[PDB]
């Protein structure tokens, strides 16, 4: 079995479309593509530098083409995404011209990739396949970066699939610029009390 | 002009019910009532004690009937709610046995409220009239405990009002059991770039 961590980033009220530019998602109309512009500094640089080592993947279909389109060209900056391999959901998407791609289709094989052997698994962007691995408690981590912004509208990082579970704060952190990296695992069932 | 800070606990997801015990709000059959009790410690209980000074108070009629049940018998723990005058929105009560408890029944109200002059607002509970808040901007600074858990239904701190809006993160720490004490500033608008 693979280890599955979701790293993403959201605001405060939970929203995840579009963080790194304008045009990233413009679904619904979507105004704020890029709010995660203005917070970024050199702490958070090499903060997710590290989280950025080589890896194996996988990704919603409209993430890995999001990804596709840019990535390619700049192995120097991130060669993790370039050099391993990056399995990808996807009903109408069978070849990419990126290397070490493989389609999957199912629940059943994302199941397959867990228990083959092989690098742990990071998941990036792909709400909606977020959507899929939540329902099925297949994400065994989580990393997080919270910054200090609402945005009524656009896709959520916490949406139709999430379930009620437990977790650990394995750590956490802030930034210069008022972001809060917390990283969590998995820890079972929800427990409840009387204060 | 006074300050209205909004106090919440929250999960990851940001579900704002029933934090206390298991009766606590039964809204939609919820079964997770208590979710904040196996994450309470004594770092938790000192940053409460700077959070209940004495202060003025704004609530919702239902949390002002939660809190109306319990607080008046308990002035030694939380004596501030008791001594404070407590601004509740109805239009269902207009009168209660608590010393010091004002209704008011509309927006114009709470704004004069907040024009007026006397000690800072602080605000518990009280989602529905929390995004009435919102809707208007009413809320100035914000102190988010943020807890390691998921659930998926239940009343939301960010909801029907949540509005695209900047803000700053003016402290934050983490508690032993895991909790993230995330206080914010208002602070304009939502700023995007391109990364
Ligand atoms: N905040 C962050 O960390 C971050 C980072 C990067 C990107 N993003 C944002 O993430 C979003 C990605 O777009 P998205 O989440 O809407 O789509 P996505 O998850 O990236 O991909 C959606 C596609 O993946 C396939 N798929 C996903 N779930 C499936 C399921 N349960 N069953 C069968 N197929 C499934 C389908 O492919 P087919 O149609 O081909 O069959 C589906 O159309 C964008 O808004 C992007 O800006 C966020
Ligand atoms: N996470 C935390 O920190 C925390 C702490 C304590 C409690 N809670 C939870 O907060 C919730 C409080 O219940 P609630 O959110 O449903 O309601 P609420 O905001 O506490 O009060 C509901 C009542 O307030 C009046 N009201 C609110 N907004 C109004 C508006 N825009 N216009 C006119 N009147 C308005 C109305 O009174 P009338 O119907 O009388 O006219 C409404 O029925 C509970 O679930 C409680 O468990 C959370």
């Amino acid at each position: 079995m693979r280890k599955i961590t979701v790293l993403s980033f959201i605001t405060l009220d939970g929203v995840m479309q579009a963080p790194g530019g304008p045009e990233e998602d413009t679904s619904g109309g979507f105004k704020y593509g890029g709010w995660t512009a203005p917070y970024e500094d050199e702490v958070s640089g090499k903060i997710m530098e590290k989280q950025m080592k080589p890896a194996d993947y996988l990704l919603g279909r409209k993430t890995f083409e999001i990804f596709a389109s840019y990535w390619p060209e700049h192995a120097d900056f991130w060669p993790g995404i370039n050099d391993g391999t990056k399995y990808v959901m996807s009903k109408t998407v069978k070849k990419s011209d990126w290397k070490n791609s493989v389609f999957l289709e199912s629940l059943a094989d994302i199941k397959k990739l867990k228990n083959s052997e092989g690098s742990d698994i990071q998941v990036w962007g792909s709400g909606e396949l977020i959507q899929l691995l939540f329902k099925n408690d297949l994400v065994d981590e989580l990393w997080l970066k919270i910054f200090p912004v609402t945005l009524n509208t656009g896709k959520r990082l916490f949406g139709d699939g999430t379930i009620p579970a437990a977790f650990t704060l394995i750590e956490s952190s802030v930034t210069p610029s008022g972001v809060i990296i917390a990283n969590y695992k998995r820890a079972g069932e929800v427990k409840t009390g009387t204060v």
